[PDB]
């Protein structure tokens, strides 16, 4: 009797809190004229301990009033949310799209109870609005399911990668809604919902008043959250990595495609190999064991039987230095040998364009350190390793041999970094092959640091502060548990080069537009965009200018190096 006192709008009344009533709220027409229109909304009977807006309209195909959509009217910013069936975008289906617009119930638009387009009229147009702020929690998850589901949307406020930001990687945990929530506004949401069935035609009470809470919530913390990323000084970052959610998403669903052939008559190639070195009974043998059951066992398990690609996941603030971290699978972990590298090709009548940097991460180091030898042989186009070279040998660059530039390559990544000359011994006949002695590495220290005395004074001042708060070019900054010395050094270089790449995606992602461009992989320094083979020429210089306009917003003392290639195979 009470449990089915609105079925009408899916609803199913399991406890007694939910009250369904009409009023009337302040609204105006195109006209500037206050049309004041009656709406039917859902409240619950005991009230919350709290400012959340907790009522709710509910839209369905029955009792679906096109004045709703005029609440949309001159807003600036609004709460966004949905509700899903499950995790995978591809596997699962939106059941709630929840809108909160402050001073209202919040608008929840029932999917799977709705079967016409007009509705959504006014959603879309919300939604692609460059000029409304959608304060999203968890961006990236919300935003591919939009878009996987033809949805179109513009202008993100991530609380995610605000509450992460200003964490500075204290915390590995504890960036969850009832968490942001519990933290920034001292609320506790019922996170049992969040398991609840989503699936289900119809929904309890309680569910609802949790969806419409876990939106409203968002506009308090898009105040609180903006307001302390201004005063960290950190909206430079955050301003990023919000516009760089559209290019993560579009990676992730675009995704890669495999050549099966080569990949499977190279798991037979590799089968007879390891066979016939057992017949022949480490180095052949652990190389083909972990060759075969790292790559060839495991990637068989990646890819979509029917689209022949892999998806992989992309996450955007899981790391110390703030660069990318990919996984199932890991693009990094993939091997860099061709033969391998060849089985990943694009689409039909589409080609791979691309692009690496080149000493981005020396270059960060001449520009923040302000070396005078450095930064002025950068812009003479001399190679900072036969610089290195000629400094050490004493000889000059038409003198200079390979070998020379070989220990020079040892020199500069070693000192860089913090290394001392026993250290750089070590470093030396190890990664290089080299045969140094202490005596030799000792002259490469005092000559080097005699000679890049920018480089020089960064590492005393490091030494001597002993800090725990760095920062990046971006000011994205981190708090370290205790002082590291070649961590310390390390950040500012590697986070600027996130900071790099991250932006050249953004300026990317807008300029790939025209010829429909797809963002394909980011790992390293290396970008991977794919076109249709008539963009060919125009998509190369697209790449280029946007990784250079990045690297200038950056970087001023330096102009930056793209090397970049087009190929059918990541292995060219
Ligand atoms: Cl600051
Ligand atoms: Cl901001
Ligand atoms: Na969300």
């Amino acid at each position: 009797e009470i449990t089915k006192k609105y079925i009408k709008d899916n609803i199913i009344n399991v406890d007694d809190n939910i009250i369904k009533k009409k009023d009337i709220f302040k609204l105006k027409n195109e006209n500037n004229e206050i049309t004041e229109c009656a709406f039917e909304y859902f409240e619950s009977k005991k009230k919350f301990d709290d400012d959340i807006e907790s009522r709710f309209f509910i839209i369905n195909d029955n009792n679906y009033n096109e004045n709703i959509n005029l609440i949309y009217k001159d807003i600036k910013y609004c709460g966004l949310n949905i509700q899903t069936t499950g995790l995978e975008v591809f596997d699962e289906n939106i059941r709630l799209i929840q809108i909160a617009v402050e001073n209202y119930p919040v608008i929840i638009y029932d999917m799977f109870n709705i079967n016409k387009k007009d509705i959504l009229d006014g959603l879309r147009k919300v939604l692609e609005n460059k000029n409304i702020i959608k304060i999203i929690q968890n961006g990236k998850f919300d935003a591919k399911f939009l878009l996987h589901n033809n949805f179109k949307i513009e202008n993100i406020f991530d609380t995610y990668i605000a509450s992460k930001l200003l964490d500075k990687n204290k915390n590995m945990y504890g960036f969850k809604l009832n968490n942001i929530v519990e933290k920034y506004l001292n609320v506790i949401l019922d996170k049992q919902q969040q398991n609840s069935v989503w699936n289900n035609s119809l929904l309890n009470n309680n569910q609802l008043f949790y969806a419409a809470r876990d939106s409203s919530c968002l506009l308090k913390l898009y105040k609180k959250l903006k307001e302390e990323i201004k005063k960290e000084n950190l909206h430079i970052v955050n301003d990023i990595e919000n516009k760089c959610i559209l290019p993560i998403c579009d990676m992730e669903l675009n995704g890669i495609k495999v050549d099966l052939e080569n990949l499977q008559k190279s798991t037979n190639e590799i089968l007879n190999e390891l066979n016939i070195e057992k017949d022949n009974l480490l180095r052949n043998y652990r190389r083909l064991y972990k060759l075969y059951s790292a790559f060839y066992l495991k990637l068989p398990l990646h890819i979509n039987t029917k689209t022949n690609k892999i998806h992989t996941t992309f996450n955007q603030l899981k790391t110390f230095s703030g660069r990318f971290s990919s996984e199932k699978p890991n693009l990094q972990q993939i091997p860099r040998q061709k033969n391998i590298r060849e089985i990943f090709i694009p689409n039909d009548n589409n080609i791979f364009i691309i692009a690496d940097f080149k000493q981005i991460e020396l270059m960060i180091a001449a520009e923040i350190t302000n070396d005078e030898i450095m930064l002025k042989a950068y812009n003479n186009n001399i190679d900072l390793h036969t610089l290195t070279a000629s400094i050490i040998t004493k000889k000059n660059i038409p003198d200079i041999n390979k070998e020379d530039r070989h220990i020079a390559k040892a020199i500069n990544f070693g000192l860089i970094y913090g290394m001392n000359y026993v250290n750089l011994k070590n470093y030396a006949n190890t990664y290089y092959g080299l045969n140094m002695s202490l005596d030799q590495c000792l002259y490469f220290y005092n000559s080097f640091f005699e000679h890049y005395k920018g480089i020089y004074k960064w590492h005393n001042q490091v030494k001597q502060k002993r800090a725990l708060q760095y920062s990046t070019l971006s000011n994205r900054k981190v708090i370290f548990p205790y002082f590291s010395f070649t961590k310390a050094l390390n950040y500012p270089v590697q986070g600027t080069c996130a900071d790099i790449l991250k932006l050249a995606l953004v300026d990317l992602y807008d300029n790939l537009k025209d010829i429909n461009g797809k963002i394909i992989l980011c790992v390293h320094d290396e970008i991977i965009i794919e076109v249709n083979k008539k963009f060919q020429e125009e998509a190369l210089k697209i790449l280029v200018q946007s990784m250079e306009n990045s690297a200038s917003y950056f970087l001023k003392k330096v102009k930056c190096e793209v090397s970049v290639k087009i190929a059918e195979n990541w292995g060219s």
